[PDB]
């Protein structure tokens, strides 16, 4: 019995990773993803300029799960290409590292010189979009024109295979639209299904306040909440993206959430809030969660119930 | 210290009811509403001709909420007119009659038929933007242009104050899209937030399978997984449509959620999953919650706290 997958050309020893934004900000933080035992890693979304972020606090979670509202905070391009160039250990484990530019013109440059160090080390491009473009537009991957528009010149400038964020939809007509735009570029060779739920208001009784200073409260939704919207969009893009991979993010906390994301479709399998809240140690436990499901079940591998998920009659 | 509220030239015992569809399809349920200690009810959304509605099973519970692909199951409209213009007890609570019609010429039609059962009995239109997909088509509320179509062509056959159900929005662009649209139109009076999450996907793990039967598993989301959505959806038009109500719904289960809502901006709280999972006693329970929680924090009345939530700094 085994976790093992073989993807994009890379070595995985199981498919859990961290979601992009926990436990990667700093070197720290990514030599502490790297010792521990999650397949991958990712780092946080970067922007060409290091950034504070948004006022503290930004983060809360709660029985249910998180909201936040950080705002970008992150160390600049230049050190998360730095790390991917000269500190990561590839013998651990493969890196991705996660691009967020406010800009497509800023998404680009970044793309420029990453692919040097994409081609010769094997780091991972991840495309954040689900993120902002011009205030009081959309997010990028609401705006189908504008995600055409990013998608069209990151796979010029950078050239070689990358993947892409995605925020939850919620309407069939934009899983068969988003679908079509990522289905016009091969370059996409992984789709990560979901981002947080955006714009989401925690509101504490006691106090009769929001819980987090950014935006009058407002911030995206992880973990518990959004369990089923995440698999709904893994199972959407697995079945409308046949030559592309399926990364699964969204609620998971234990072996059995990893199992169902897999039957929905996911390859490799992100964790944000149960990772923030529990520590790396997170992985150990849903690895050996996950081998005791499929003992029971008689599966020996991920490809045999992958994307499995049985509809009813 | 009691919890009776005037809003709309309606005078309401209390802010609750139960939320569209649920408890409220046939004579019997309406009846049972009727019965109940809620403070008003509305009926299931209707269309012109009855609907079987889709195949079974189509509503499925968990500990943190459900999902349903029901369909649109009715008695036609012509059962709900019939309901509210000689069967209903007005003496006992208002009455909401809500329209789901599959076109915007289908909607017209009914409510010009309403119009004169509103004048003279007092029954209130809710119109249901939400309706089963159609294969290349965003949802109404999700496509600002059609949603201006639809209110406009519904105030002008109508012309009377009525409210419109709203699916929850994600983003803060789209929140004043939609506000602004809305705010277009002075019959509206009030804005009934959220209908279920969309799309949201239940897998079993035991059985490999998705639970309800319709949509290869797809349905709307309702519960706990939505509490925070549906209070960022109350609060974001409560704080942009000034001249209007806002009816809290999503993810109450008891009086500290509806106290949430009311603080959020609620002026009705509307219950479906905790209602449909726990039957019409839950209304005594939340009145005396709500009211328990006010007696502790000094509040006297709903309208000392309603939209009165606290940001920081
Ligand atoms: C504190 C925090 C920071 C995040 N920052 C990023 C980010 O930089 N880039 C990104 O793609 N997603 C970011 N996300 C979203 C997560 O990657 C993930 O998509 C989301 O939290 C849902 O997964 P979960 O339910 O396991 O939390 C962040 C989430 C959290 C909680
Ligand atoms: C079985 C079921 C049927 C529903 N049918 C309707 C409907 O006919 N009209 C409508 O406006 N909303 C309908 N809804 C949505 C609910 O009114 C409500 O907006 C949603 O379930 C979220 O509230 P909750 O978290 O309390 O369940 C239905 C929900 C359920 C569970
Ligand atoms: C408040 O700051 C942000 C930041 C982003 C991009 C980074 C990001 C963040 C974050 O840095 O806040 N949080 C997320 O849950 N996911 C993300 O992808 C998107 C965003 O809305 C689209 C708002
Ligand atoms: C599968 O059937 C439907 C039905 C409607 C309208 C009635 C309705 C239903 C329902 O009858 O399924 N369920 C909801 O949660 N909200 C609703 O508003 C919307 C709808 O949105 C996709 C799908």
């Amino acid at each position: 019995m085994c976790l093992k997958l073989n993807l994009l050309d890379h070595v995985f020893a199981n498919p859990f990773m961290n979601a992009a934004g926990v436990l990667c900000s700093t070197e720290e933080d990514l030599r502490c993803m790297t010792a521990s035992s999650s397949g991958a890693l990712v780092s946080k979304s970067c922007t060409s300029a290091p950034r504070d972020g948004n006022p503290e606090p930004r983060y809360m979670a709660f029985p249910l799960g998180s909201i936040n509202s950080m705002g970008l905070p992150n160390l600049g391009f230049d050190f998360y290409l730095k790390y991917a160039s000269d500190l990561h250990d590839y013998s651990k484990k493969p890196l991705f590292l996660s691009i967020s530019g406010l800009s497509v013109e800023e998404n680009v440059a970044m793309v420029r010189r990453l692919a040097p160090v994409a081609q010769e080390k094997g780091v991972l491009l991840e495309l954040n979009l689900s993120c902002p473009n011009v205030p009081g537009k959309p997010q990028v991957a609401y705006d189908f024109e504008a995600m055409r528009t990013y998608l069209q010149q990151v796979s010029l400038a950078y050239g070689l295979p990358f993947g892409v964020k995605m925020p939850p939809y919620f309407d069939i007509a934009h899983f068969d639209t988003a679908a079509a735009v990522l289905n016009e570029f091969p370059l996409v060779k992984f789709v990560t299904c979901v981002n947080s739920v955006g714009n989401g208001l925690v509101i504490d009784a006691e106090s009769e306040s929001v819980v987090i200073k950014p935006k009058q409260g407002f911030g995206g939704l992880g973990g518990k909440y959004i369990l089923p919207t995440a698999l709904a969009n893994v199972n959407a893009f697995y079945r409308r993206c046949p030559d592309k991979l399926v990364f699964g993010c969204g609620g998971v906390y234990s072996g059995e959430d990893a199992f169902l994301h897999i039957l929905a479709g996911a390859s490799m399998v992100q964790v944000g809030t149960a990772l923030q809240e529990e520590g790396p140690g997170i992985f150990t436990r849903l690895e050996d969660e996950l081998l005791e499901i499929m003992a029971r079940k008689g599966y020996r591998t991920l490809e045999e119930f992958r994307g499995r998920v049985k509809t009813i009659e």
